[PDB]
């Protein structure tokens, strides 16, 4: 009866073949045998966290803990996934526990304890971005002067052109710097372009015309570069949607956004940009994009950031027919999309609710609805996503939030397609980048696939929180 071990070696295998899902299914068989093996749920843990699939994780390892209460590692893996949740407060008392169980551990928990006060700090200055003066307000970029030895691109008046934006695409190819004043200048012209949205944008592709959805580019800019190579830099007739998280994990995040937002400064109609759970305060302020504001700009471009991310739309509408949103659906229906375009997303995404759950969701192979592998919003089958095309008239659920092998997987009956843009993710998932054309009036999904290309030695998570870093 101890088929148990065989399982558990042939996901270790999958483990060091970076088949994390095929390594989870596994252990699973071998918890089926023996659930009485702390180690097999520590494994288990380890596995989903490296999915990102925190909520797993953290009860996997709370069932390590239950089987021996004196093995660390149980403590260990649940105290990373809540650390990756930025959850500091509960990863806290795990790694109190490490040190208790292992008194000769000791860096860990000095340094959580040092991530929790400046969790206190920063929870108590914290206020509602409504509330608050935008920095656009102290802030014009015509009385910033530019310094004659400046030799990066320049934005001659009051014109984005495309001129300029390839200058900076090359620049920023060779890891040179934007001025500030172009900087602050491209974002203060994307904050009044995304405020005069609606929360829910209808997207119109005329007859005999097309348009490309990438999914999650997470700074991974030398990628971004090479899709616009493949299939054409944005413009108003080849426009692109890139449905959340540009930025984070990866380390050039700040070429990626001031490069798609300098897109929408351009031509308006040639990029639309949706929001991702990335694109927050709680996951910038740990995964690196404060890091890499702080360092490439100033301090006053982290707030203004917030707030313009606070402005993205939270999903899309194509031709009436396709519907894009960056995680997936609700735990209730009967949801409409005048729901969905009414709501008041200038805000960071609440701990429940519409807006968080569509951010944050994945669907689920079964029907029904479960908890989140995340540990946030919820799980949604394919009935779920049937009712939901079927109540709003639509034919086909676009989304991504999830890594795939392939770039891409078709799920629920073919209602449901996640699509993910970051190839190779974090230099070590291996996997290929997809995004799909859809072209007017058929809208049938045209999905392409790319792999990964060189870039430049910058480690990914090279700007976030050093504590984090270190899982
Ligand atoms: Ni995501
Ligand atoms: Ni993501
Ligand atoms: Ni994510």
């Amino acid at each position: 009866v101890s088929r148990a071990e065989e399982f558990k070696s042939q996901a270790n295998e999958a483990f060091k073949g970076h088949k994390y899902s095929s390594a989870i299914d596994l252990y699973t068989k071998a918890i089926e045998l023996n659930s009485n093996n702390a180690v097999y749920w520590a494994n288990r843990a380890f596995a989903h966290t490296k999915l990102e699939e925190y909520g797993s994780a953290i009860q996997d390892a709370s069932k390590a803990i239950e089987v021996d209460s004196r093995y660390s590692k149980g403590y260990y893996r649940r105290g990373a996934a809540y650390l990756a949740m930025g959850k500091f407060k509960d990863a806290l008392k795990d790694f109190q526990q490490v040190k208790r169980l292992s008194p000769n551990a000791t860096r860990k928990l000095k340094e959580c304890e040092k991530a929790v006060m400046k969790l206190k700090f920063e929870e108590a200055i914290s206020v509602p971005v409504s509330e608050r003066r935008s920095v656009a307000e102290s802030i014009d970029f015509h009385t910033i002067e530019v310094e004659p030895q400046y030799s990066g691109a320049r934005i001659e008046g009051e014109e984005v052109t495309l001129d300029f934006v390839k200058t900076m695409m090359e620049d920023f190819k060779n890891q040179k710097t934007l001025h500030k004043r172009y900087a602050y200048q491209i974002v203060l012209q994307t904050r009044q372009i995304l405020l005069a949205l609606p929360s829910l944008v209808d997207i119109s592709v005329p007859h005999g015309k097309h348009i490309t959805v990438c999914g999650d580019v997470h700074g991974q800019f030398y990628d971004l570069l090479n899709i616009f190579e493949l299939n054409g830099l944005p413009s108003e007739e080849n426009p692109y949607l890139f449905n959340g998280d540009f930025v984070d994990r990866g380390s050039f995040s700040v070429e990626i956004i001031l490069t798609l937002f300098a897109f929408k400064c351009m031509c308006p109609s040639s990029i639309y940009l949706a929001r991702g759970n990335h694109e927050s305060k709680s996951m910038n302020k740990i995964y690196g994009f404060e890091g890499e504001v702080r360092s490439k700009l100033s301090e006053k471009f982290v707030d203004l950031f917030a707030e313009v991310f606070c402005y993205l739309p939270l999903a899309h509408v194509i031709n009436g027919k396709v519907f894009v949103v960056h995680g997936g659906l609700f735990s209730v229906d009967g949801v409409k999309l005048s729901d969905i375009r009414a709501i008041d997303r200038f805000c960071e995404p609440p701990e429940e609710g519409l807006m968080c759950e569509l951010l944050w969701s994945d669907p689920q192979p079964l029907p029904g609805r479960g908890p989140s592998k995340r540990g946030v919003g919820l799980s949604f089958g394919g009935d779920v996503t049937k009712r939901f095309l079927q109540d709003n008239n639509l034919d086909l659920l676009v989304r991504s939030h999830e890594v795939k092998d392939e770039g891409y997987e078709v799920e629920h009956d073919g209602k449901l397609i996640t699509v993910f843009s970051a190839p190779n993710y974090c230099d070590q998932m291996g996997n290929k980048g997809a995004f799909i054309r859809f072209e007017a009036p058929d809208m049938k999904p045209n999905i392409v696939t790319f792999s990964a290309v060189p870039h430049p030695d910058v480690k990914p998570m090279a700007y976030a929180n050093n504590f984090l870093r270190m899982f």
